[PDB]
């Protein structure tokens, strides 16, 4: 066993992962059901949630439906909000509704809640990152600097402070994000933080 980088996935060492809160584990896929039972019966999981493409899925070769079924059989629910791999404006895109079925997997109570993409270490992280940036009490970088202290990764900070001015937004015709400087969003003054966990719950089943 050898050395490998850091800030890469190394798919070959199997599934891996990091609980960040008490409800939260942010990880790399699950590769066989086995992984499945793994979680349910070591992190008392209850949900997972799956932010991959069809194509990352494929690439890796991966059953899904022997995954699904294996969640099925052990009382667990599989979500999907799939976004693209080292696309920061499809993670803007998808963060709402991707926080919006990890919060509600939480507020739900049953277990805690397994969040993945393929290596758990751009779109897991920054699903992981908005919620507890929206939904914690805590400002942008304390969210960011929290989950990165205990799981070393590289989420994009600003497709998570873009989706926090997409959702903060009440103009559709305010001057665009890509205008604002590395600042705007990175706090939430307390309607603001309302106003953004509303809108995200509104799009729970959507």
């Amino acid at each position: 066993h050898m050395m490998r980088s850091p800030y890469e996935y190394h798919h070959d060492l199997g599934m891996n992962y990091t609980l960040i809160r008490d409800e939260l584990i942010v990880g790399s896929q699950p590769q066989k059901p086995e992984d499945i039972d793994h979680l349910k019966q070591e992190q008392n999981v209850a949900y997972i949630l799956n932010l991959q493409q069809d194509k990352d899925i494929e690439y890796w070769g991966i059953d899904l439906d022997s995954i699904v079924r294996r969640c099925k059989e052990l009382g667990i629910r599989h979500m999907r909000r799939p976004a693209k791999d080292f696309d920061p404006l499809s993670l803007r895109s998808q963060l709402p509704k991707a926080v919006s079925s990890l919060e509600w997997a939480v507020s739900e109570g049953k277990g805690r809640v397994y969040v993945h993409c393929s290596a758990g270490l751009g779109r897991a992280p920054g699903v992981s990152i908005a919620y507890m940036y929206w939904f914690c009490d805590m400002n942008l970088n304390t969210a960011y600097d929290t989950l990165v202290s205990k799981r070393p990764c590289g989420p994009n900070k600003g497709a998570i402070r873009g989706a926090t001015y997409d959702l903060a937004k009440n103009d559709p015709w305010k001057e665009p994000f890509e205008s604002l400087p590395e600042n705007a969003f990175e706090d939430i003054a307390d309607w603001e933080r309302k106003l953004i966990q509303e809108r995200v719950r509104a799009l729970r089943g959507t």
